[PDB]
Protein backbone atom coordinates (compact mmCIF):
# COMPACT_ATOMS: atom_id res chain seq x y z
CA UNK A 1 0.00 0.00 0.00
CA UNK A 2 2.86 2.44 0.68
CA UNK A 3 4.69 4.03 -2.07
CA UNK A 4 8.04 2.63 -3.01
CA UNK A 5 10.85 2.99 -5.31
CA UNK A 6 13.92 1.49 -5.82
CA UNK A 7 17.51 3.06 -7.03
CA UNK A 8 20.98 3.21 -7.76
CA UNK A 9 23.33 2.79 -4.91
CA UNK A 10 26.99 3.67 -5.13
CA UNK A 11 29.15 0.84 -5.96
CA UNK A 12 30.46 -0.70 -2.36
CA UNK A 13 28.54 1.87 -0.25
CA UNK A 14 24.99 -0.15 -0.20
CA UNK A 15 23.83 3.03 2.02
CA UNK A 16 25.07 5.26 -0.64
CA UNK A 17 22.97 7.29 -3.25
CA UNK A 18 23.87 6.64 -7.08
CA UNK A 19 24.27 8.19 -10.06
CA UNK A 20 21.50 7.12 -12.32
CA UNK A 21 19.71 10.14 -14.19
CA UNK A 22 16.88 7.63 -15.15
CA UNK A 23 16.10 6.79 -10.72
CA UNK A 24 16.33 10.73 -10.01
CA UNK A 25 14.09 11.60 -12.74
CA UNK A 26 11.87 8.79 -10.54
CA UNK A 27 12.92 10.69 -7.44
CA UNK A 28 12.38 14.12 -8.63
CA UNK A 29 8.59 13.56 -9.70
CA UNK A 30 7.46 12.15 -6.31
CA UNK A 31 8.97 14.94 -4.85
CA UNK A 32 7.17 16.85 -6.77
CA UNK A 33 3.79 15.58 -6.54
CA UNK A 34 4.99 15.67 -2.49
CA UNK A 35 4.07 11.90 -2.32
CA UNK A 36 5.21 10.02 0.44
CA UNK A 37 7.42 7.27 -0.23
CA UNK A 38 9.88 4.69 0.49
CA UNK A 39 13.21 5.04 -1.16
CA UNK A 40 15.32 1.95 -1.32
CA UNK A 41 18.75 1.58 -2.54
CA UNK A 42 21.00 -1.10 -4.58
CA UNK A 43 24.29 -1.71 -5.05
CA UNK A 44 24.14 -3.60 -8.40
CA UNK A 45 27.90 -5.21 -7.53
CA UNK A 46 26.62 -6.98 -4.84
CA UNK A 47 22.64 -8.28 -5.88
CA UNK A 48 20.74 -8.94 -2.30
CA UNK A 49 18.03 -11.13 -2.60
CA UNK A 50 15.23 -8.47 -1.57
CA UNK A 51 16.49 -6.68 -4.76
CA UNK A 52 15.99 -9.69 -6.87
CA UNK A 53 12.61 -10.41 -5.28
CA UNK A 54 11.10 -7.10 -6.66
CA UNK A 55 13.27 -6.88 -9.51
CA UNK A 56 14.22 -10.40 -11.64
CA UNK A 57 16.12 -8.57 -14.66
CA UNK A 58 18.36 -6.80 -11.99
CA UNK A 59 16.61 -3.62 -12.86
CA UNK A 60 17.08 0.09 -11.80
CA UNK A 61 14.69 2.23 -11.14
CA UNK A 62 11.86 -0.09 -10.27
CA UNK A 63 8.78 1.12 -8.68
CA UNK A 64 5.59 0.21 -6.86
CA UNK A 65 2.54 2.24 -6.48
CA UNK A 66 1.48 0.99 -3.76
CA UNK A 67 -0.11 -2.31 -5.45
CA UNK A 68 2.78 -4.47 -4.48
CA UNK A 69 3.60 -4.55 -8.56
CA UNK A 70 6.92 -3.15 -9.50
CA UNK A 71 7.41 -1.78 -13.09
CA UNK A 72 10.81 -0.63 -14.74
CA UNK A 73 11.88 2.05 -16.95
CA UNK A 74 11.84 5.76 -16.21
CA UNK A 75 9.27 6.89 -19.22
CA UNK A 76 7.07 4.53 -18.10
CA UNK A 77 7.01 4.85 -13.96
CA UNK A 78 6.39 8.53 -14.40
CA UNK A 79 3.43 8.36 -17.07
CA UNK A 80 1.82 6.14 -14.18
CA UNK A 81 2.58 8.10 -11.49
CA UNK A 82 1.48 11.59 -13.66
CA UNK A 83 -1.82 9.11 -14.35
CA UNK A 84 -2.05 7.73 -10.90
CA UNK A 85 -1.09 11.22 -8.62
CA UNK A 86 -2.30 13.42 -11.50
CA UNK A 87 -2.08 16.92 -9.47
CA UNK A 88 -0.12 19.14 -8.95
CA UNK A 89 0.45 18.09 -12.90
CA UNK A 90 3.70 17.87 -14.40
CA UNK A 91 2.44 17.50 -18.58
CA UNK A 92 4.64 18.83 -21.02
CA UNK A 93 2.81 19.75 -24.07
CA UNK A 94 3.87 17.39 -27.20
CA UNK A 95 4.77 20.53 -28.54
CA UNK A 96 8.22 20.70 -26.57
CA UNK A 97 8.57 16.84 -25.49
CA UNK A 98 11.50 16.75 -27.23
CA UNK A 99 13.93 19.39 -26.35
CA UNK A 100 17.53 18.47 -25.12
CA UNK A 101 16.65 15.18 -26.77
CA UNK A 102 20.23 15.09 -28.28
CA UNK A 103 21.75 16.32 -25.10
CA UNK A 104 22.52 13.24 -23.06
CA UNK A 105 23.98 11.35 -25.96
CA UNK A 106 25.96 13.71 -27.31
CA UNK A 107 27.80 14.27 -23.29
CA UNK A 108 28.57 10.35 -23.34
CA UNK A 109 30.67 11.00 -26.35
CA UNK A 110 32.33 13.75 -25.88
CA UNK A 111 33.21 12.43 -22.11
CA UNK A 112 34.25 9.41 -24.16
CA UNK A 113 36.02 10.83 -26.35
CA UNK A 114 39.91 10.36 -26.66
CA UNK A 115 40.33 12.52 -29.76
CA UNK A 116 40.35 15.92 -29.96
CA UNK A 117 38.93 16.26 -33.24
CA UNK A 118 36.15 13.50 -34.25
CA UNK A 119 33.35 16.68 -33.77
CA UNK A 120 31.84 15.73 -30.73
CA UNK A 121 32.31 19.01 -28.47
CA UNK A 122 30.63 20.79 -31.76
CA UNK A 123 27.61 18.81 -31.71
CA UNK A 124 28.09 18.61 -27.82
CA UNK A 125 27.64 23.03 -28.14
CA UNK A 126 25.28 22.78 -30.59
CA UNK A 127 22.43 20.60 -29.09
CA UNK A 128 23.23 22.95 -26.17
CA UNK A 129 23.32 26.18 -28.19
CA UNK A 130 19.17 24.96 -29.23
CA UNK A 131 18.46 24.38 -25.61
CA UNK A 132 19.50 27.81 -25.49
CA UNK A 133 16.98 29.38 -28.28
CA UNK A 134 14.36 27.49 -26.83
CA UNK A 135 14.54 28.53 -23.08
CA UNK A 136 15.45 31.88 -24.39
CA UNK A 137 11.78 32.53 -26.10
CA UNK A 138 9.87 29.83 -23.78
CA UNK A 139 9.86 30.46 -20.53
CA UNK A 140 13.07 30.10 -17.45
CA UNK A 141 11.61 25.96 -17.99
CA UNK A 142 11.14 23.68 -20.97
CA UNK A 143 7.71 24.71 -20.80
CA UNK A 144 7.46 28.76 -19.93
CA UNK A 145 7.00 29.45 -16.08
CA UNK A 146 6.20 26.18 -14.32
CA UNK A 147 8.58 22.80 -13.90
CA UNK A 148 7.31 19.97 -16.03
CA UNK A 149 8.08 16.12 -17.08
CA UNK A 150 11.01 17.37 -19.53
CA UNK A 151 12.51 19.09 -16.69
CA UNK A 152 12.54 16.48 -14.40
CA UNK A 153 13.96 14.37 -17.17
CA UNK A 154 16.52 16.70 -18.61
CA UNK A 155 17.86 18.31 -15.39
CA UNK A 156 19.91 15.06 -14.08
CA UNK A 157 21.22 14.32 -17.80
CA UNK A 158 22.29 18.44 -17.39
CA UNK A 159 23.99 17.43 -13.84
CA UNK A 160 25.46 14.54 -14.96
CA UNK A 161 27.02 16.78 -18.22
CA UNK A 162 28.07 19.51 -15.46
CA UNK A 163 30.17 17.67 -12.94
CA UNK A 164 31.34 14.57 -15.16
CA UNK A 165 32.65 17.30 -17.88
CA UNK A 166 34.33 19.38 -15.76
CA UNK A 167 35.72 16.32 -13.60
CA UNK A 168 36.91 14.51 -16.97
CA UNK A 169 37.48 16.74 -19.70
CA UNK A 170 37.72 20.54 -17.79
CA UNK A 171 35.05 21.77 -19.71
CA UNK A 172 31.76 23.94 -19.03
CA UNK A 173 28.54 24.88 -20.38
CA UNK A 174 29.81 28.28 -21.63
CA UNK A 175 28.34 31.25 -19.58
CA UNK A 176 27.14 33.01 -23.11
CA UNK A 177 24.65 30.22 -23.01
CA UNK A 178 22.66 32.08 -20.48
CA UNK A 179 19.36 30.86 -20.64
CA UNK A 180 20.55 27.41 -19.93
CA UNK A 181 22.80 28.86 -16.80
CA UNK A 182 19.54 30.35 -15.75
CA UNK A 183 17.73 27.12 -16.28
CA UNK A 184 20.75 24.90 -14.62
CA UNK A 185 20.90 27.38 -11.36
CA UNK A 186 16.79 27.42 -11.22
CA UNK A 187 16.41 23.66 -11.87
CA UNK A 188 19.30 22.31 -9.65
CA UNK A 189 18.61 24.86 -6.27
CA UNK A 190 14.85 23.55 -6.20
CA UNK A 191 14.11 21.64 -3.07
CA UNK A 192 13.70 18.06 -5.39
CA UNK A 193 16.89 18.27 -6.75
CA UNK A 194 18.73 19.00 -3.66
CA UNK A 195 17.36 16.28 -1.76
CA UNK A 196 17.46 13.55 -4.71
CA UNK A 197 21.13 14.02 -6.29
CA UNK A 198 23.86 11.99 -6.14
CA UNK A 199 27.04 14.12 -4.34
CA UNK A 200 29.50 15.13 -7.05
CA UNK A 201 32.03 12.22 -5.62
CA UNK A 202 29.78 9.27 -6.60
CA UNK A 203 28.73 11.08 -9.47
CA UNK A 204 32.35 11.06 -10.96
CA UNK A 205 32.92 7.32 -9.14
CA UNK A 206 30.24 5.89 -11.21
CA UNK A 207 31.29 7.16 -14.86
CA UNK A 208 35.22 7.18 -14.09
CA UNK A 209 34.96 3.01 -15.19
CA UNK A 210 33.45 4.04 -17.90
CA UNK A 211 35.83 6.40 -19.33
CA UNK B 1 35.23 19.73 -37.26
CA UNK B 2 35.84 21.90 -33.75
CA UNK B 3 33.68 24.20 -32.16
CA UNK B 4 33.93 28.37 -32.84
CA UNK B 5 35.55 29.07 -29.16
CA UNK B 6 37.17 31.99 -27.47
CA UNK B 7 39.40 32.08 -24.09
CA UNK B 8 39.09 35.13 -21.87
CA UNK B 9 39.96 36.39 -19.21
CA UNK B 10 37.49 35.68 -16.19
CA UNK B 11 37.14 37.86 -12.73
CA UNK B 12 39.73 36.80 -10.33
CA UNK B 13 38.64 34.27 -7.78
CA UNK B 14 35.52 33.94 -10.02
CA UNK B 15 35.91 31.16 -12.60
CA UNK B 16 32.79 30.82 -13.81
CA UNK B 17 32.27 34.93 -14.22
CA UNK B 18 33.91 37.32 -17.01
CA UNK B 19 36.18 39.77 -15.87
CA UNK B 20 37.50 42.96 -17.15
CA UNK B 21 39.55 42.63 -20.09
CA UNK B 22 38.26 45.07 -22.97
CA UNK B 23 40.10 43.57 -26.04
CA UNK B 24 38.52 39.76 -24.60
CA UNK B 25 35.17 41.99 -24.79
CA UNK B 26 35.74 43.35 -28.29
CA UNK B 27 35.81 39.47 -29.72
CA UNK B 28 33.02 38.43 -27.21
CA UNK B 29 31.25 41.49 -29.00
CA UNK B 30 32.28 40.56 -32.48
CA UNK B 31 30.57 37.16 -32.10
CA UNK B 32 27.75 38.49 -30.79
CA UNK B 33 26.79 40.41 -33.05
CA UNK B 34 27.60 37.81 -36.14
CA UNK B 35 25.03 35.74 -33.93
CA UNK B 36 28.02 32.77 -34.25
CA UNK B 37 27.63 29.60 -32.56
CA UNK B 38 30.22 29.62 -29.88
CA UNK B 39 31.90 28.62 -26.61
CA UNK B 40 33.44 31.52 -24.31
CA UNK B 41 35.87 29.60 -22.24
CA UNK B 42 36.71 31.42 -18.98
CA UNK B 43 40.48 31.72 -17.72
CA UNK B 44 41.01 33.15 -14.13
CA UNK B 45 44.50 34.48 -15.29
CA UNK B 46 45.63 34.45 -11.47
CA UNK B 47 44.89 30.82 -11.18
CA UNK B 48 46.29 29.91 -14.87
CA UNK B 49 45.04 26.08 -15.77
CA UNK B 50 46.62 23.25 -17.37
CA UNK B 51 43.94 23.47 -20.59
CA UNK B 52 44.68 27.08 -21.07
CA UNK B 53 48.49 26.44 -20.83
CA UNK B 54 48.48 24.03 -23.70
CA UNK B 55 46.30 26.66 -26.02
CA UNK B 56 48.06 29.30 -25.00
CA UNK B 57 51.88 28.88 -23.23
CA UNK B 58 52.48 32.92 -23.11
CA UNK B 59 49.59 32.96 -20.77
CA UNK B 60 47.57 35.72 -22.86
CA UNK B 61 44.10 36.74 -23.40
CA UNK B 62 41.83 36.29 -25.75
CA UNK B 63 43.05 33.08 -28.16
CA UNK B 64 40.47 32.19 -31.06
CA UNK B 65 39.76 29.34 -32.80
CA UNK B 66 37.24 29.16 -35.48
CA UNK B 67 37.19 25.29 -35.79
CA UNK B 68 39.89 24.19 -37.80
CA UNK B 69 41.96 23.78 -34.79
CA UNK B 70 44.29 26.82 -34.87
CA UNK B 71 44.95 29.53 -31.69
CA UNK B 72 45.15 32.78 -33.29
CA UNK B 73 46.34 35.88 -30.70
CA UNK B 74 45.78 39.83 -30.92
CA UNK B 75 41.80 40.62 -30.91
CA UNK B 76 43.00 43.40 -34.29
CA UNK B 77 43.94 39.54 -35.72
CA UNK B 78 40.86 38.22 -34.04
CA UNK B 79 37.98 40.17 -35.55
CA UNK B 80 39.44 40.48 -39.08
CA UNK B 81 39.63 36.53 -39.38
CA UNK B 82 35.81 36.12 -38.00
CA UNK B 83 35.09 38.90 -40.36
CA UNK B 84 36.49 37.00 -43.10
CA UNK B 85 35.67 33.56 -42.30
CA UNK B 86 31.87 35.27 -41.33
CA UNK B 87 31.22 38.42 -43.66
CA UNK B 88 27.40 38.10 -43.02
CA UNK B 89 25.98 40.58 -40.82
CA UNK B 90 29.05 43.29 -42.03
CA UNK B 91 30.95 44.61 -39.44
CA UNK B 92 33.74 46.46 -41.82
CA UNK B 93 33.97 50.01 -40.70
CA UNK B 94 35.53 52.12 -43.41
CA UNK B 95 39.06 52.35 -43.46
CA UNK B 96 38.75 56.31 -43.59
CA UNK B 97 37.21 55.78 -40.28
CA UNK B 98 38.94 52.60 -38.90
CA UNK B 99 41.54 54.41 -36.88
CA UNK B 100 38.69 56.84 -35.00
CA UNK B 101 39.80 57.28 -31.61
CA UNK B 102 42.68 54.96 -31.80
CA UNK B 103 44.73 57.45 -29.17
CA UNK B 104 42.29 57.59 -26.44
CA UNK B 105 42.61 54.20 -24.49
CA UNK B 106 46.63 54.80 -24.18
CA UNK B 107 45.67 58.48 -23.12
CA UNK B 108 43.17 56.83 -20.49
CA UNK B 109 45.98 54.65 -18.95
CA UNK B 110 48.57 57.59 -19.26
CA UNK B 111 46.81 60.06 -17.34
CA UNK B 112 45.24 57.73 -14.90
CA UNK B 113 48.37 56.27 -13.61
CA UNK B 114 49.64 60.32 -13.42
CA UNK B 115 50.29 61.81 -10.10
CA UNK B 116 51.31 64.95 -12.00
CA UNK B 117 48.84 67.56 -12.98
CA UNK B 118 51.15 68.95 -15.76
CA UNK B 119 52.50 65.94 -17.92
CA UNK B 120 49.64 67.26 -20.37
CA UNK B 121 48.44 63.70 -20.46
CA UNK B 122 45.24 65.15 -19.24
CA UNK B 123 45.13 67.49 -22.27
CA UNK B 124 45.96 65.22 -24.47
CA UNK B 125 43.06 62.98 -23.23
CA UNK B 126 40.76 65.80 -23.90
CA UNK B 127 42.12 66.93 -27.22
CA UNK B 128 41.41 63.06 -28.62
CA UNK B 129 37.56 63.03 -26.98
CA UNK B 130 37.09 66.30 -28.35
CA UNK B 131 38.23 65.24 -32.06
CA UNK B 132 35.27 61.57 -31.19
CA UNK B 133 32.99 64.53 -30.87
CA UNK B 134 33.64 66.29 -33.76
CA UNK B 135 33.57 62.58 -35.57
CA UNK B 136 30.75 61.10 -34.18
CA UNK B 137 28.59 64.60 -34.96
CA UNK B 138 29.78 64.90 -38.64
CA UNK B 139 29.30 60.84 -39.07
CA UNK B 140 27.54 59.28 -36.44
CA UNK B 141 25.55 58.24 -34.32
CA UNK B 142 28.17 55.37 -34.34
CA UNK B 143 31.80 55.25 -35.50
CA UNK B 144 30.16 54.77 -39.46
CA UNK B 145 27.06 56.31 -39.05
CA UNK B 146 23.41 54.31 -38.40
CA UNK B 147 24.67 50.84 -37.40
CA UNK B 148 27.58 49.19 -35.23
CA UNK B 149 30.67 47.95 -36.99
CA UNK B 150 34.20 46.78 -35.77
CA UNK B 151 36.05 50.21 -34.68
CA UNK B 152 32.82 50.34 -32.20
CA UNK B 153 33.43 47.09 -30.71
CA UNK B 154 37.16 47.85 -30.11
CA UNK B 155 36.65 51.55 -29.11
CA UNK B 156 32.92 50.92 -26.83
CA UNK B 157 34.92 48.29 -24.32
CA UNK B 158 38.09 50.75 -23.67
CA UNK B 159 35.63 54.00 -23.24
CA UNK B 160 33.74 51.95 -20.52
CA UNK B 161 37.10 51.42 -18.87
CA UNK B 162 37.72 55.22 -19.21
CA UNK B 163 34.23 56.26 -18.16
CA UNK B 164 34.54 53.89 -15.12
CA UNK B 165 38.26 54.24 -13.70
CA UNK B 166 38.83 57.85 -14.01
CA UNK B 167 35.32 58.51 -12.37
CA UNK B 168 36.40 55.69 -9.37
CA UNK B 169 40.01 57.01 -9.24
CA UNK B 170 39.68 60.55 -9.97
CA UNK B 171 36.65 62.01 -10.12
CA UNK B 172 36.90 62.15 -13.86
CA UNK B 173 34.34 62.39 -16.70
CA UNK B 174 33.89 62.44 -20.15
CA UNK B 175 32.97 66.36 -20.31
CA UNK B 176 29.17 66.62 -21.08
CA UNK B 177 29.71 69.22 -23.31
CA UNK B 178 31.07 66.20 -25.75
CA UNK B 179 26.90 65.41 -26.47
CA UNK B 180 27.55 63.53 -29.27
CA UNK B 181 30.47 61.19 -27.36
CA UNK B 182 27.46 60.47 -24.77
CA UNK B 183 24.66 59.96 -26.84
CA UNK B 184 27.57 57.09 -28.37
CA UNK B 185 28.11 55.70 -25.41
CA UNK B 186 24.92 55.52 -24.37
CA UNK B 187 23.98 53.83 -27.53
CA UNK B 188 26.62 51.66 -27.27
CA UNK B 189 26.20 50.41 -23.49
CA UNK B 190 22.92 49.80 -23.59
CA UNK B 191 22.74 47.43 -27.04
CA UNK B 192 22.39 43.48 -25.67
CA UNK B 193 26.05 42.69 -27.15
CA UNK B 194 27.40 45.15 -24.67
CA UNK B 195 24.78 44.70 -21.20
CA UNK B 196 25.68 41.03 -21.96
CA UNK B 197 29.45 41.16 -21.60
CA UNK B 198 29.76 44.30 -20.24
CA UNK B 199 32.06 44.01 -16.81
CA UNK B 200 31.37 44.56 -13.37
CA UNK B 201 32.81 47.47 -12.46
CA UNK B 202 34.34 45.99 -9.68
CA UNK B 203 36.75 43.98 -11.86
CA UNK B 204 37.98 46.49 -13.53
CA UNK B 205 38.66 49.55 -10.76
CA UNK B 206 40.46 46.02 -9.03
CA UNK B 207 42.40 45.72 -11.55
CA UNK B 208 43.70 49.43 -12.20
CA UNK B 209 43.77 50.02 -8.74
CA UNK B 210 47.15 48.19 -8.55
CA UNK B 211 48.68 50.27 -11.33
CA UNK B 212 47.53 53.12 -10.62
Amino acid sequence: MAVEVCVKAAVGAPDILGDCPFSQRVLLTLEEKKITYEMKLVDLSNKPEWFLKISPEGKVPVFNSGDGKWIADSDVITQVIEEKFPTPSLVTPPEYASVGSKIFPSFVKFLKSKDASDGSEKALLDELQALDEHLKAHGPYISGENVSAADLSLGPKLFHLQVALEHFKGWKIPENLTSVHAYTKALFSRESFVKTKPANQYLIAGWAPKV
